[PDB]
């Protein structure tokens, strides 16, 4: 029993994690089969990133202007080109480590582990979500960019975020490993304002269950509602709309607990309208919506 | 910028993780050099738990009814002896993966990270505390059991728990390496109730100190107080007390942000007795007590 904010065991992504330099610019890069990935930035100073022309930036740049370190060796750099926001460095030599792995574009809501790294070596890891204005809130200092989110399945890796900039609010932005940012954000140091950081409504639903399974229980209300009426006080309290999809996703947790989702949806109205009292779920005085339906499943069912 | 609760990155203990089974109980074992630590309990039966003699239990155990398998190969067993509630097996085989490691005894507010395993494989990893009461708050499972606790100082595991039992109370217990349990538990299923959960005192004012680092600052107030009158109100609040060992070891955070400690004491006080009204702090509605003021620093800096 218990349940706890948990990241993937981090192993097979410390593998890919190299050090790119370019001049005086050193962040991370990730090093898969023979392309080190990167945030194309790091051809940037401080100056250049105002208003960066990354296309005559790059024409400045040779294959031996890029420095990449994987542990204290360097890797030979045969190749290079821009796919959006990242360079793809070919090295001369395939990861070794590479482990089984994809590249995924994430929703907001979606969950992941970021393994946070400086100069190519792995400081920690933290899970978080996209947020649904698709920022996430990381831990990111200076040279954390090309840190990446990533899922994992049994042995594959899928990565779905490199890390590219702190808004002026200090959140953070960055791009799949096609180089596309999350979001409308850019590698500019210009204004840019994130949206309204709404509450994950489907990802609190799933916690409440994941509650109810470890034994915390006094929220639970004698009340059920319907998706439109709970989607009105979603609206007013800045929680994201719940769709017929999401309740379809909490069938199992659903099932579980014998908690019809209407009645779970019917206990968050009247904590959003009550207020947690000064009382805690789950160690925490408010609603968490970083846990996925299947992340509660996972951490309740012990996948490896 | 950001704060986030932040576990070691996994990957030199995910290489020392092993499945051990005895008869029909399987859980984890830790495979450092030649010998694989596990809870001595994986002896037993759900029937022998009630008042296990381990001793006696033991006799009926050689070698070979302990199975030992890393990854998809077995290990040869060719030596096992019992250090109070932990199991020593001597393999034939030196874990090539061992990293550079330490067994240490933390202390009561101390955090590290755990990697939640099942069946010798790595499901998550997450970063708590031991509580005042020797509990920790984990995430675990059954077949959890010798899980691992650690901390990292750059390329040496400190290895500090083992996972062992939980508590009717659905909180953890377990022991150092040498197979002393954490506070007064015993591996038997009997009536353990924990004492008073207390509040780590100078953990909370670490995050409050990086909660100032990180701009969230509205809590500061126009007031000081001393250790004693700060100390009598910790108590009330169920909070442990506050030594000058730990104003000591908040001085380079009072440095960084120039808020004297007994200052920040003053603002946590103002906290307790009026709350958070609805505020956050660092994203919580609740005074975080699982970042150490060494964790405040790592994280902030950017320790590697
Ligand atoms: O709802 C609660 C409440 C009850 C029990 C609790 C709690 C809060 O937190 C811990 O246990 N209150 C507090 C007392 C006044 C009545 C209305 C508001
Ligand atoms: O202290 C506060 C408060 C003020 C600003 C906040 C907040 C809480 O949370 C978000 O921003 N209140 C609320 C209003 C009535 C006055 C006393 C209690």
């Amino acid at each position: 029993s218990g349940f706890r904010k948990m990241a993937f065991p981090s192993g097979k992504v410390e593998g890919c994690m190299v050090q790119v330099t370019c001049g005086t610019t050193t962040l991370n890069g990730l090093w898969l089969d023979d392309v080190v990935y990167c945030p194309r930035h790091v051809i940037c100073t401080s100056e250049d990133m105002l208003n960066p022309n990354y296309e005559d930036l790059l024409i400045r740049k040779s294959n031996h202007n890029f420095l990449v370190q994987a542990g204290n060796v360097q890797l030979r750099v045969i190749g290079h080109s821009m796919q959006n926001c990242v360079l793809k460095l070919k090295v001369d030599t395939a990861n070794p480590k590479t482990p089984k792995y994809k590249f995924v574009r994430i929703q907001p809501g979606q969950t992941f582990s970021v393994l946070a790294c400086y100069n190519g070596s792995p400081s920690g890891v933290y899970q978080c979500a996209m947020r649904p204005n698709f920022t996430i809130k990381g831990s990111f200092l200076n040279g954390s960019c090309g840190s990446v989110g990533f899922n994992i399945d049994y042995d594959c890796v899928s990565f779905c975020y490199m890390h590219h900039m702190e808004l002026p609010t200090g959140v953070h932005a960055g791009t799949d490993l096609e180089g596309n940012f999350y979001g409308p954000f850019v590698d500019r140091q210009t204004a840019q304002a994130a949206g309204t950081d709404t509450t994950i409504t489907v990802n609190v639903l799933a916690w409440l269950y994941a509650a109810v399974i470890n034994g915390d229980r006094w929220f639970l209300n004698r009340f059920t509602t319907t998706l439109n009426d709970f989607n009105l006080v979603a609206m007013k309290y800045n929680y994201e709309p719940l769709t017929q999809d999401h309740v379809d996703i909490l069938g199992p947790l659903s099932a579980q607990t014998g908690i019809a989702v209407l009645d779970m949806c019917a206990s968050l109205k009247e904590l959003l309208q009550n207020g947690m009292n000064g009382r805690t779920i789950l160690g925490s005085a408010l609603l968490e919506d970083e846990f996925t339906p299947f992340d509660v499943v996972r951490q309740c069912s012990g996948v490896t």
